[PDB]
């Protein structure tokens, strides 16, 4: 008693949209750091009939029976999931069921610390994530600021994590957990150094490296399984998987980790888990292993210097004056622009970036950056070569940027104004779709 | 630089267990009151590439640009929303970013109350979720337990909520959230007595319809939205939509409520809403309105009304002595059997259930019933006079069940070595399986 019609027959309007969503993303050039292209396969998974079954609680250890060949998938994501991160599953485990990276983070920081917890992260404005306890003097901005007691380490004014006030804070402030592992960090991590400060006040240490993931995996990055009691990452950034998040934990380290998580996960805060998500990070995770995916990780990190180089030799400023991966964040106060401006800007071109805060800022209503980065590209295909006509692309947005704001004023109201019909944008967004539209496209 | 193989040649290991899983549901009968069956069209919005973006924030006030498809999608599932529940924009709000109902219900009780608040919902034994503040005395066991302070209100002798235990325990627990609607609850229920008593103690009435979600729709039963500051609903069980849930907020009886919902959906709990789901919604919910989906949901309440009177007439007890909605509760003590053992006994013959408590049920641990629902297989076509069939093949199990309990005892360990290779289970799910997979399958 159910109605098997096309989507293009049963709702025609939200299948157009699709499909103008889908000529958008084929005819942008996404540097959005985050952002990543999904194979077929990933999406038959996530189309999956698999979505239908209620699977409460683990393998072998299910709330109810029928759960055979969903038991089997998510025992083959997990193990996929151990391999990919070259980790020995008698050493560590990992839990398949966080729905995002957001509610992987706030789950893993519950079983370690629970209620009241006090926990330490890099403050949003230096790089760090809203989960990671991110607050406002206005307001508790993330829950983990509010269901957590949560204090905030900052970078110093070249963009660098500052390990010595790292410590400073620890010593006082006591916390039970660290994290470290970013979301616009454009360099690595010394997991080691905050290992040896964990210790010293006997706090956990947590990685969160959702944007990195394919970094740690493929060896090409510092590897904070060697030091991390809980490492999470999101599968839909550099590790091109769908939308979910992996909490790893440290079984050697510490015994008992492994029931705290997963009850944290179940039935703590989730129900039941999403069984097409789960499939589908299975399919990637096999990917993951290929030395195939290697080879687009080294050409993510190829392409990243590329781009810093030729924005340095255009005369464009980048925090930290440089990258160690997929990221990057232009410093625009030299042009007397806002990161806001040029967001708007580049959308105007087809060209997705984001505002990013920038040391000096004290506000993040007016951030001072963009943050860029080339994984969503180079699955596009692009190579070193074409990174200079993306450098070229967005010193030209630059460029536009302030002749606007020259023309119309600073307030961000007029700003727009100038935007609509503008000659030289016209011309950059039609070059932009021209080279962006004829890419390879998943 | 990406693979474009298709899954079965991509990954043939996992496609293989996914065919397996397509096989076993299609050849299933499937009696989970959760549980549900989506069509084409709302697993090609599942597999769309809309999932790709980063979309933080709300329609209109985006984090980033290039979000315009995606801002139309956003606001045609609102829309729908709300047309679905018939409810004035003007009066009520929805929130469709929420990744599954235990989120949802834990974003919007933070929304309400925040960390320390006072709570009360019905027991997990007496019929709610986890969810609604459940805990035991050895462990808050339900994050709604821990970061909210939770009152449990208990079903009577007979299985029905009992309304002057809750204003007896509201009066006396003072709380600011009172939470109605249930998880395996046979019966329609008193909102307009919930409402009074919330009235009577200054506190917000939460109404959780995820297993009535339908019948709200479509008139059949009770309307929560006349008396209620707060609605949630999954929209996969009954709704017959993806992996979801939707916040609905009472703009009118609480102005500045929809900043406190939307603002604790994100970024309280959540990052990047996922857009599949977002955009699955949608389309779910156009068929929600048509009236062949009020067809539809007349025909689950038919069907579980004939189940019901079917398993009457072969002297099986249900809890509450019938039902109002699509669920059924079957108490089994007169048998001498468990849940455990007739959930055992069922997946053995292809019939999906679970174990359920009863009102007599001390320990949530050994369950003397089990829960059935009929929106699957009305999903699949099956009519009132295939009612006597499902009834009558559960009572064959509960037959073979006490067999099986004669012959190898009531520990679990032994009566499950009786189950593989029995004559007449074998018979059982032969007949399951001529029946099953012979019924249409989106
Ligand atoms: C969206 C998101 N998610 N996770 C993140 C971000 C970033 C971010 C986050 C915010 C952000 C800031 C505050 C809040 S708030 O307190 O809820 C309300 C508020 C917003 C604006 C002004 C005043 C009050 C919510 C989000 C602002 C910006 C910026 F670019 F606009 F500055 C960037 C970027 C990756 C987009 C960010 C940075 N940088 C970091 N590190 O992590
Ligand atoms: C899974 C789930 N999710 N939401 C729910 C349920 C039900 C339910 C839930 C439980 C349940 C009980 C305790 C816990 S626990 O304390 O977190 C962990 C634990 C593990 C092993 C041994 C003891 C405790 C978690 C789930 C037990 C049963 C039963 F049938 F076994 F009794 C049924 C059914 C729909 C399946 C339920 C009922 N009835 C209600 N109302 O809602
Ligand atoms: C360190 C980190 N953790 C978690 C998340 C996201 O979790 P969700 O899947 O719940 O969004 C992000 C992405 N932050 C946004 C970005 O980089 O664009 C992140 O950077
Ligand atoms: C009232 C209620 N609320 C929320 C949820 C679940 O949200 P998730 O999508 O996070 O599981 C359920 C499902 N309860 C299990 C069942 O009925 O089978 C429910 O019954
Ligand atoms: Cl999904």
């Amino acid at each position: 008693m159910f109605n098997n019609e096309p989507l293009e027959q049963i709702d025609k309007e939200l299948h157009d949209i699709l499909a103008d969503e889908e000529k958008r993303q084929r005819e942008t050039i996404n540097l959005i750091a985050s952002e990543n292209l999904t194979n077929g396969a990933v999406r038959e998974c996530l189309g999956n009939r698999v979505s239908n079954k209620y699977s409460e609680g683990y393998p072998k250890k299910r709330y109810y029976g029928g759960n055979d060949f969903i038991d089997k998938i998510e025992e083959l994501c997990q193990k996929r999931a151990l391999e990919a991160f070259n980790v020995s599953d008698e050493e560590w485990g990992v839990n398949v069921q966080p729905l995002s990276g957001s509610a992987a983070n706030v789950q893993a920081l519950y079983a370690l610390v629970g209620v009241k917890g006090k926990i330490m992260g890099m403050h949003l404005c230096s790089g760090g994530h809203l989960t990671h306890g991110f607050f406002d003097e206005k307001k508790k901005v993330s829950i983990t600021s509010d269901m957590f007691e949560s204090k905030l380490y900052k970078c110093n004014s070249q963009g660098y994590v500052d390990l010595d006030a790292v410590r400073e804070m620890a010593l006082s402030f006591k916390p039970k957990v660290i994290i470290c592992g970013y979301t616009s960090y454009p360099r690595d991590i010394d997991y080691q150094q905050f290992r040896q400060i964990c210790d010293e006040v006997n706090a956990y240490l947590f990685a969160d490296i959702s944007h990195i993931s394919s970094f740690v995996a493929c060896n090409i990055l510092n590897n904070p399984f060697l030091h991390a009691d809980v490492v999470t990452t999101t599968t839909h950034k550099i590790l091109r998987g769908p939308r979910s998040a992996l909490i790893f934990f440290n079984k050697k380290r510490n015994p008992g980790i492994e029931q705290k998580i997963n009850s944290a996960v179940f039935p703590s805060f989730q129900g039941g888990p999403h069984n097409n998500k789960i499939a589908a990070v299975a399919c990637q995770l096999k990917e993951v292993h290929s030395p195939a995916f290697k080879e687009y990780t080294q050409q993510v990190l190829l392409n990243s210097k590329a781009l810093a180089k030729a924005l340095i030799s255009k005369q464009i400023d980048l925090v930290t004056n440089g990258t160690d991966n997929h990221l990057i964040v232009v410093d625009l106060r030299k042009f007397s622009i806002t990161g806001s401006k040029l967001q708007e800007t580049c959308n105007a071109i087809n060209v997705s970036l984001n505002k990013n805060t920038i040391p000096s800022d004290v506000d993040a209503v007016s951030p001072s950056g963009v943050r860029i980065g080339t994984p969503a590209m180079t699955t596009r295909g692009a190579k070193e070569k074409d990174m200079e006509f993306i450098a070229d692309v967005l010193a030209r947005a630059i460029k536009i940027t302030v002749d606007l704001q020259e023309q119309y004023g600073k307030k961000l109201v007029d700003f727009k104004k100038g935007l609509p019909g503008n000659a030289q944008l016209q011309q950059l967004k039609q070059e932009v779709v021209t080279w962006a539209g004829a890419l390879p496209f998943p």
